[PDB]
């Protein structure tokens, strides 16, 4: 139930989503990463800007104590958040998950967005009008610091975010590139599958990793609330109908039959046990078929903010 990345490791086809928003306490995270370890998931994705790498990583040492799982059957990503972009951040931001997290090394370390901020210990830059401090660093360099914490083994591999194709092939055309990104995590939904992109990643052997898989978690801050809700699809609804399944589990399974590897949040012990029965059933060629229709090139995350930035990756 994995898949092998371009540098020869291995990661889960199928991730838990451990950002929940600051009005939730910190503790749920620690619980809620234990009962998605207990209901079965090995790959575990979070940041340095969720403000929880304390609890999931209290959470990882509390599950391999217990015998339930060893430190090699789980697959942690964690993400290098856009103000620490400058080539002499990256190694200092990476230790400071680690030592966070309490953990030797990372499975998969990841620059978390293209739009670089400016340097500093806050996570939101802000100025005196209320407008969010771009910053300007070459990709390529911060890229290069990637490569030196694969080498020093502090991420067993290294990849991207939120980039697009363009931005994907500056890496990719990088004189003295090591190494390529295994992975590029964006958006990705029925409404959002990205489907170009896809088959641009899948020709350099670059696993797609879908977000807001599920259609996200609505919040305010970024998603409009009259944006149509994903798992209320008339087609989805429909096929979670014939399978005797739910609407969610029809998301996440649509993915991974394309080669798309899923995340999937959730803060509720039922439901995080239920995303694991993706692996159950399948959907057949015509069920896929049904879903690439519904795409309607909606991202349900969209703010002025960011959408001036030079590296804004949706146009
Ligand atoms: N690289 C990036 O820039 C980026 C951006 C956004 C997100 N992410 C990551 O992707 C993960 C997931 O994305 P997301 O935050 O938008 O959440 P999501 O996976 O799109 O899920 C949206 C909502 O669906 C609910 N849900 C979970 N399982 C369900 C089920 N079986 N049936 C019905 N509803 C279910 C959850 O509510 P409940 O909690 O109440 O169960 C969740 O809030 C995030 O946690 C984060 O780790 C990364
Ligand atoms: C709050 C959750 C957080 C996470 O990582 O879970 C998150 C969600 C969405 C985005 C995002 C937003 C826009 Cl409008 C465009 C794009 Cl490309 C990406 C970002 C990012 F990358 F901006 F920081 C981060």
């Amino acid at each position: 139930q994995c898949v092998k990345l371009n540098d020869g490791h291995f990661m889960p086809v199928l991730g838990f989503g451990t950002y929940a928003p600051p009005e939730v306490p910190r503790s749920k995270a620690l619980e809620v990463t234990k009962l998605a370890i207990e209901a079965g998931f090995r790959h575990i994705d979070s940041a340095h800007l969720y403000n929880n790498e304390e609890q999931v990583g209290l959470a990882i040492r509390s599950k391999i104590a217990d015998g339930s799982v060893k430190r090699e059957d789980i697959f942690y990503t964690s993400k290098l958040w856009s103000t620490f972009h400058r080539p002499e951040l990256v190694r200092p931001a990476l230790e400071n998950s680690l030592k966070k997290a309490q953990l030797d090394y990372v499975d998969l370390y990841l620059i978390h967005s293209p739009m670089s901020l400016k340097p500093g210990e806050e996570l939101s830059p802000t100025d005196e009008n209320g407008k969010v401090i771009f910053d300007i660093v070459d990709l390529c360099t911060t890229w290069e610091a990637m490569e030196k914490c694969k080498d020093a083994g502090l991420a067993k591999s290294i990849g991207v975010s939120n980039f697009n194709r363009r931005q994907l092939e500056m890496i990719l055309n990088k004189p003295g590139l090591k190494y390529k990104p295994v992975c590029n995590q964006v958006e990705c939904h029925p409404y959002f599958n990205r489907s170009k992109l896809l088959d641009f990643c899948k020709s350099k052997d670059i696993v797609l990793v879908a977000y807001s898989a599920l259609g996200s978690q609505r919040d305010k801050r970024w998603v409009d609330p009259n944006s149509p809700v994903l798992l209320e699809d008339p087609v989805l609804c429909a096929l979670a109908k014939k399978h005797k399944r739910t609407p969610a589990l029809i998301a996440l399974r649509y993915q991974l039959q394309r080669g798309v590897v899923v995340l999937a949040k959730s803060y509720n012990e039922q439901r995080i046990r239920q995303n694991v029965q993706v692996f159950e059933f399948q959907l057949t060629a015509e069920d896929m078929k049904a879903i690439d229709g519904l795409d309607r090139n909606l991202h349900y995350f969209n703010s002025d903010s960011f959408a001036s930035h030079p590296n804004y990756p949706y146009s």
